[PDB]
């Protein structure tokens, strides 16, 4: 019939890792609306570079290049009727490089020492996998809880070294999205003849950080390993709590994985490293938040022309999310007849200038939300 324009789907994130990314949105309205996409806040026009076609909203970058393309990109549909803005969508993009030739020098260390060998990665993203090497590969290491792989650091930790740990040791680093795998030169591991050392208590060498933000519903893994003689047991702790049933010991209690965090998952988390000789700790901070998500959007509306309007919006999330309009894509200023309280919209006697898509905003420092609808006005 006749209908602004209304989102059926909305752009998503994309990581770019076959030379083309693709931008998704999609509305149904009548008539048929028209698509505007902007990056940053600022409207991109699709002639000022080749590079950009659009297929129904759809926009798309042959060759994308990470400092030319990346940034925030919303899509802005319109039709007579009024405007409406999508959420904002992430483009970033996924690289790995080489290790460095550099041949790497050899590391000597007493029998019953610990050692931690240097990965040393090339540059990369955030999203890769740490992996180690004897001698050649594919002879992967052997991990247990005298040998541990940081995911976090990449480094080889061995804790009590022994003859048959002598030989070289190769690092190995697989971009997941991807799928690129790149090795290190060798770095040979030897024993000195300069006596051997005796039993030590654990000396804790990695650790999971001193403050992390995850969101609900995630998973996080904590890692803590140390250095000892005897090999050192690592044992896991909530600093007045409990570790929640739910969640996993991994890589010989070296890991702990709170799947499905929830608010009551936040707190302090204690890993304890010990061998015969004593104890060593690490207590590191986990606090949680949440997106924000609709309770109540806004549906569309008609109204006579002298009527009274209210729009309420309501939403969830941690912190509080605040509350901004918009009518055609286009922000709501007070002093004017549209005044706007947190998430409630009010007009004392509308009117026909007041026609238009609307949209409502819930916004914390970790996201926006956004709820749109069209307000008809019966003519007098």
């Amino acid at each position: 019939g006749s209908y602004g324009p209304v989102f059926v789907q909305e752009p998503d994130d994309v990581i770019f890792p076959e030379k083309k990314v693709a931008l998704n949105c999609e509305v149904r309205g009548n008539p048929s609306p028209s698509y505007r996409w902007l990056r940053n806040g600022t409207e991109i026009a699709l002639e000022s570079d080749y590079r950009y076609s659009l297929i129904d909203g759809t926009f798309i970058i042959s060759n994308p290049s990470e400092l030319r393309d990346s940034g925030l990109y919303q899509c802005l549909a319109t039709n007579s009727f009024g405007s409406i803005l999508s959420r904002e969508a992430t483009l970033q993009f996924a690289y790995l490089g080489n290790f460095s030739g550099r041949t790497r020098s050899a590391v000597s260390v007493r029998e019953g020492q610990g050692v931690v060998l240097m990965c040393s990665p090339p540059p990369h993203s955030p999203e890769i996998i740490y992996s180690w090497v004897f001698n050649e590969f594919p002879s992967f290491v052997a991990e247990d809880s005298r040998r541990f792989i940081s995911q976090e650091t990449g480094n080889l930790y061995i804790s009590k070294v022994q003859t048959s740990d002598v030989g070289s040791y190769i690092c190995l680093v697989k971009n997941a999205v991807t799928n690129a795998r790149v090795l290190s030169p060798p770095t040979p591991l030897t024993l000195r003849n300069d006596g051997v050392m005796g039993e030590y208590e654990p000396k804790i060498e990695v650790h999971f950080p001193f403050t992390v933000t995850a969101a609900k519903g995630t998973t996080v893994k904590m890692e803590c390993f140390a250095l000892g003689n005897p090999v050192p047991t690592i044992t896991w702790m909530k600093v007045n709590g409990y570790i929640p049933s739910k969640s996993r010991l991994r890589k010989s209690q070296a890991v702990l994985e709170i799947p499905n965090l929830q608010l009551d998952d936040a707190g302090i988390y204690e890993c304890t490293a010990e061998n015969s000789r004593g104890k060593n700790s690490f207590r590191g901070q986990l606090q949680i938040f949440t997106y924000p998500h609709w309770v109540q959007k806004l549906n569309d509306t008609q109204l006579d022309s002298g009527s009274p309007l209210q729009w309420e919006c309501k939403a969830t999330g941690k912190p509080r999310p605040t509350y901004r309009w918009l009518k055609n894509g286009a922000p709501l200023l007070p002093q004017s007849r549209v005044d706007t309280v947190n998430g409630i919209l009010a007009i004392q006697s509308v009117n026909q200038s007041d026609a238009g898509m609307y949209q409502c905003l819930a916004e914390n420092k970790y996201g926006a939300i956004y709820a749109s609808a069209e307000l008809k006005i019966l003519a007098s």
